[PDB]
């Protein structure tokens, strides 16, 4: 965008010692790094870094750009995934970024219940409160995108990170994820759409707002009482599934969810979107709750 690049992040490039991959896309990856002398305090962190590949051309590298810009002009909170610095200079484009400890929320929580059902078949389990505290985390933190006229056009579980005392953060793959190979995409005209996730109207009317977000974090919520499982199981998204969300066809009660938080969901669902909850109220709600 037009918003310019603060220099105030800037942090060299050779302070980095890289690790493992955390994820890859097309163009894109985020690689685990060790940054020394990070921030205020000079700190020695574990930190998460994306680049771009060798694949990647102009288009992707003023993307990168973009994000990062966006990310100066957001602010910190607890509950997104927050800036730490960049490297501009004298090299590839480098974004740097908080560590989340135990990943995305969504392998998270298929893993986690896999190893409750292990004793039966095969740290602690999870109990309803842990869901809810996610749950009001992420809200908190799209609350406060929202305070920033900020859409996300893709809230789900899958771009939703883990970190220490696990505390969810809101975040965003992009060019880190591999959308031409994830059947959550799938190919609606000119692009790839997280469809089981958008509001009729960005579906239908190309609309992208705070509303259509709120509809996309009741899909999330649907994920985390269900402890992980696909929206709509076993529906392909067809001209039939298009009508039926369009007709106000809506997902049944998760087996973990109690009747409170699917009728939050619900009201995520309304058909118009103004009628939806807001945010910061779907955060109240649920801090209360947990
Ligand atoms: C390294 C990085 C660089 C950028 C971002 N970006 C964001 O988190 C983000 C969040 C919100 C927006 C807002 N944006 C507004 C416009 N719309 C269209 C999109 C959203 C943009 C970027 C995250 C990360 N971090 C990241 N990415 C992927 C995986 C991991 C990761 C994995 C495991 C452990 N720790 C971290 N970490």
């Amino acid at each position: 965008t037009q918003l310019p690049y603060n220099e105030k992040w800037e942090f060299p490039r050779n302070n980095l010692q890289f690790g493992k991959t955390l994820g890859a896309g097309a163009f894109g990856k985020v690689v685990e790094a060790t940054a020394f002398g990070l921030g205020k305090e000079d700190a020695v962190l574990k930190v998460a870094v994306k680049m771009l590949k060798s694949t990647a051309h102009a288009d992707e590298k003023e993307a990168l750009m973009s994000e990062l810009k966006i990310m100066s002009h957001l602010g910190q909170h607890e509950n997104i995934v927050n800036l730490l610095g960049a490297c501009t200079h004298g090299g590839p484009v480098l974004v740097i970024t908080e560590y989340c400890t135990y990943g995305d929320l969504l392998n998270f929580l298929r893993r986690k219940a896999e190893a409750m059902l292990g004793p039966s078949l095969s740290g602690r389990p999870l109990e309803l409160r842990d869901l809810l505290h996610f749950s009001s985390q992420v809200a908190q933190g799209m609350a406060f995108l929202a305070s920033k006229n900020c859409i996300h056009r893709d809230v789900a579980a899958r771009n939703v990170l883990l970190t220490n005392g696990h505390v969810a953060k809101i975040g965003d793959f992009g060019l880190a994820r591999d959308i031409m190979n994830d059947s959550n995409y799938i190919v609606k005209g000119n692009a790839r759409l997280p469809v089981k996730w958008m509001a009729p109207e960005s579906i239908f009317d190309s609309v992208y707002t705070v509303q259509s977000d709120v509809w996309s974090y009741g899909i999330l919520l649907w994920e985390i009482f269900s402890l992980g499982l696909n929206p709509y199981p076993g529906i392909l998204v067809n001209s039939k599934f298009y009508k039926l969300v369009k007709d106000g066809y809506q997902m049944a009660q998760p087996a973990f969810a109690p009747k409170n938080i699917y009728s939050i969901m619900q009201a995520c669902w309304a058909l118009e979107p103004t009628h939806r909850p807001t945010f910061q109220q779907i955060t109240s709600f649920l801090q209360e709750q947990a």
